[PDB]
C-alpha cells in the first residue's frame, strides 16, 4: 500500500544499510534484545550473552544480524510484490522458530531506532513515515501468511 515515492524513500535510506549491512544487523538485534528481553529467549544460540558487551563481541550475533537484514533488504527491494521472498520467511518463523506476530512489531521498532540512531540527518520525517509503512506492510503480509498456514496472525 505504498506510493511509488514512498518506495523510493524506503529504498534510498535502505542504501545506507547496504553500505554496512552487518553493522546495522548487529545493532538491530542488540536493540531488540535490550528493549524486549523475552525475544532473546527464542534464540537458543544467544542465551549465554548476559550483557550488551557480550552481545557486541559475539561474531555469531553479528553474522545473524547480517542474515536478517540481507533477507529484509531482499523483501524491501521487491516493493510489495514480495510474495516469493516473504513465503519462506513466514514458513520458517511460523513453524521452526516459533515467533509470534507481536515480536515482528518489536524488531520493526528496533530497525527504525537503528536507522534513526545512525542516520538522523537522512532519516527525516518523510523517510521515517515511508519505512514505517513498508515495515507495517511486511508485518501485515507476514501475519496473513501465518493465518494461511493455520497459525495465529
Ligand atoms: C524483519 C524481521 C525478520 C527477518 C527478516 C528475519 C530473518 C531471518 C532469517 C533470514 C533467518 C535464517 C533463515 C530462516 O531460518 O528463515 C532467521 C532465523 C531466525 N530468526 Fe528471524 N527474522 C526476523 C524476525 C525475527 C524475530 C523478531 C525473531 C525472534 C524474536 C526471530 C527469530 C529467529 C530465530 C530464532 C532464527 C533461527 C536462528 C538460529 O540459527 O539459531 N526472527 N531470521
Amino acid at each position: 500500500g505504498l506510493s511509488d515515492g514512498e518506495w523510493q524513500l524506503v529504498l534510498n535510506v535502505w542504501g545506507k544499510v547496504e553500505a554496512d549491512v552487518a553493522g546495522h544487523g548487529q545493532e538491530v538485534l542488540i536493540r531488540l534484545f535490550k528493549g524486549h528481553p523475552e525475544t532473546l529467549e527464542k534464540f537458543d544460540k544467544f542465551k549465554h550473552l548476559k550483557s550488551e558487551d557480550e552481545m557486541k563481541a559475539s561474531e555469531d550475533l553479528k553474522k545473524h544480524g547480517n542474515t536478517v537484514l540481507t533477507a529484509l533488504g531482499g523483501i524491501l527491494k521487491k516493493k510489495g510484490h514480495h510474495e516469493a521472498e516473504l513465503t519462506p520467511l513466514a514458513q520458517s518463523h511460523a513453524t521452526k522458530h516459533k515467533i509470534p506476530v507481536k515480536y515482528l512489531e518489536f524488531i520493526s521498532e528496533a530497525i527504525i531506532q537503528v536507522l534513526q540512531s545512525k542516520h538522523p540527518g537522512d532519516f527525516g520525517a518523510d523517510a521515517q513515515g515511508a519505512m514505517s509503512k513498508a515495515l507495517e506492510l511486511f508485518r501485515n503480509d507476514m501475519a496473513a501468511k501465518y493465518k494461511e498456514l493455520g497459525f495465529q496472525g
